This record gives structure tokens, C-alpha cells and sequence, in this order.
């Protein structure tokens, strides 16, 4: 690891970056930031989330320097949170209130409910844990047995056909699983357990345990687009259910679908992911989490190895960053959106956590 850890300021890489997130994107005068260049529109949610990853692995470099920045995103996600829509409270999209009408998805939730728990376990704030188990609760709203199981990918379906996809199953079980830690309450075990059996009898691929996008409600037709996000959080899952359960079935699976993804994604020798970074990030948290598990350093070879050609190959001369992470920068972007920049955050921070422990 220390070959590629070397002499890479990982932290003033993070920090670097959300100074260029803040000039561009944070909406003068507010803890909120827009969603692209134009400067016209509150972000959505999603590009906001990894904001609130990145301040929450800060904890674990420096308690005193992040955890202001954590709360006042925590406050800014309460922008998002609405107390009762149709009878359940849950974050939608784009900022709302009480006495407006949401827009809101299972997955969103999903992924927040992740880093709250997170949040909860660096710090401890029960605000923090309360809102996580109510992500999660809307999460977990939004299964039932059409299809025999699954998740709805949103709440309320305008232009897309009804469906329920791979990445809602992915976040709420690991969700669940963190909650399930927290509160030892066999309730969330049981979710995660369920939820993950219809996920592997509809949505894996058998012939090289990746996994496909969506079920259609209409006619049970497979969206068999793969995505490395689909992996990647699936993989999370297992392998907290397999520290919960001891069964090797989880570990034996998360090893093949991240081999899968490896060869799939992974190009080992520039370590380039070849798919959009809001969800090829998936794969280095697989990589962290399989060091977590096995403290293989070979693991963390990998993942800095990809943190090192986002910073080196994919920044642009103006400290952006592009959607995609296959392929080197070569000239200045003129578009982007608040995810492309804060997953790189993201993983800096990350990088940063991991270079403390192995020191």
C-alpha cells in the first residue's frame, strides 16, 4: 500500500476539492449548494449525500475540524425532509415542507440512511440516529410483495413505467444491517434477509454474479443494464451479513461479485473505473470494506491506486471533476453537477482515513 500511499496529501486533496465545490456550487449566504454550473436550481439531494460521507469519514481524522461542517449538512438536510406525506414522513429530492407536495424516492433514502447511521457512529448525536431510522422506515415502505418483493424505485411514478430496482434492495439492506448493529433488533436482520433473497432470485446474474438494474411491475421484464453501484452496495451488504450470520455464503458471494466487478470496471494497471464516479466509488467502499474484513493490504493497493488516478488523471486545471472515471481529463469541463466533484471528496477523505490507520 505505502507504494501507492507514498507522499499523497489525501486530506489536503479532500480539502482542496470542497473548496472548489463551495466556490462554485454553495448558494451564497446558506449551507446549500446548487445542482450544476448554471447556478439556477437547489441541488438535489443525491450530490448532497456524498457532502454528507465525506464530513462524516472526517470525524475519524479530526473531530474538532468536521463536526460543525456535519451538523450544518445535517441542518441542510432537514431542508429535504418531509414530516408526513400521504401518512409517512421521508427525504424527498429537492427541498420541501410539511404543506407541500414531495417528490420522493426509496433509494434516496437509502443511501442518507447509510450515512446517518454513520454520522450516529462517529458522534454519536441521536438527532443524527433518529433521522437514519426514519429514512430507512420509508425505505422499507416502499417494499411489498408485487413481484414477490423488491422496492418501488420511487414513490410516485410520473414518466417511468412502475419498477422495482437492484439499488433500492442495495441500500436499504445495508442500512439495515448498520441499524441492525446499532440496535441489535433481529427486525432489521430479517429485512435485509428477505429483501436480499428476492434480490438474488430476480435481479443476479448467475453467469457472472453481477447484477441487473430493474424488474418491470407491467410484465416482469428484466432492465439488464449493469452498473457498478449495483455490485458495489450489494457487496457492502454481504459482508455485513455475513459478520451477523457467520455464514460463508455472503462472503463466498461478495468475493465473486467484486471479482466480477473487478474485471468488469477495474482497469488494475492505470486503476481507472470505467463508469460514471457517483457510482464506481461503490467498488473502492467494497475494497475498504474487504480490508475491513480480511486486512489484506492488497485491498487497499486497489483503492488507492483509483483514488490516485481521479486526483492525478481526472482533475481538470480548474480542480473539477468529470462525471465519468474511465477515461483521463484532457481539457477544462464547462458543465457539472454538485455529484461529480463530491464523490471525489468522498473517496479523498476516505483515502485520508485509511493512510492514518495503516500509520
Amino acid at each position: 500500500p505505502g507504494v501507492e500511499i507514498g507522499n499523497n496529501d489525501y486530506y489536503t486533496w479532500c480539502k482542496e476539492t470542497l473548496s472548489v465545490i463551495d466556490k462554485d456550487l454553495k448558494i451564497s449566504g446558506t449551507h446549500s449548494y446548487y445542482e450544476n454550473q448554471d447556478r439556477s436550481q437547489v441541488s438535489f439531494i443525491w450530490g448532497n449525500i456524498f457532502l454528507l460521507y465525506t464530513y462524516t469519514e472526517g470525524i475519524s481524522l479530526s473531530k474538532s475540524e468536521w463536526s460543525d461542517a456535519l451538523m450544518n449538512c445535517f441542518l441542510n438536510f432537514d431542508n429535504y425532509w418531509h414530516p408526513n406525506y400521504k401518512g409517512i414522513a421521508g427525504y424527498a429530492t429537492l427541498p420541501t415542507s410539511a404543506e407541500k407536495v414531495p417528490d420522493r424516492f426509496y433509494d434516496e433514502n437509502g443511501w442518507t440512511a447509510i450515512g446517518l447511521c454513520d454520522a450516529y457512529l462517529a458522534t454519536q448525536n441521536n438527532s443524527y440516529l433518529e433521522k437514519a431510522k426514519g429514512a430507512l422506515a420509508f425505505s422499507l415502505s416502499g417494499e411489498d410483495n408485487v413481484l414477490g418483493g423488491g422496492i418501488y424505485f420511487q414513490e410516485t411514478f410520473v414518466s417511468l413505467p412502475v419498477q422495482k430496482n437492484t439499488i433500492c434492495s442495495a441500500v436499504t439492506m445495508l442500512s439495515c444491517m448498520k441499524l441492525y448493529e446499532i440496535t441489535q433488533d433481529r427486525q432489521y436482520l430479517d429485512a435485509a434477509i428477505r429483501i436480499n433473497d428476492w434480490t438474488v432470485e430476480n435481479l443476479l446474474d448467475k453467469s457472472d454474479n453481477l447484477l441487473w438494474d430493474a424488474k418491470m411491475v407491467a410484465d416482469g421484464s428484466v432492465n439488464t443494464q449493469k452498473w457498478s453501484y449495483n455490485a458495489g452496495f450489494m457487496i457492502r451488504s454481504w459482508l455485513k451479513m455475513y459478520q451477523a450470520t457467520k455464514d460463508e455464503k455472503y462472503l463466498s458471494q461478495a468475493k465473486a461479485t467484486l471479482a466480477s466487478s473487478e474485471a468488469k470496471w477495474y482497469n488494475s494497471i492505470n486503476g481507472a473505473l470505467n463508469d460514471p464516479g457517483y457510482f464506481a466509488f461503490s467498488i473502492i467502499d467494497s475494497w475498504f470494506d474487504m480490508y475491513d474484513t480480511d486486512k489484506n493490504t492488497v485491498w487497499l493497493t486497489k483503492a488507492f491506486h483509483a483514488i490516485n488516478f481521479i486526483h492525478n488523471k481526472l482533475r481538470d486545471g480548474n480542480g473539477r471533476y468529470p462525471e465519468h472515471w474511465g477515461t483521463p481529463t484532457t481539457s477544462n469541463l464547462e458543465k457539472y453537477d454538485l455529484r461529480f466533484s463530491t464523490v471525489a471528496a468522498y473517496m479523498y477523505m476516505r483515502a485520508a482515513n485509511y493512510k492514518r490507520i495503516l500509520n
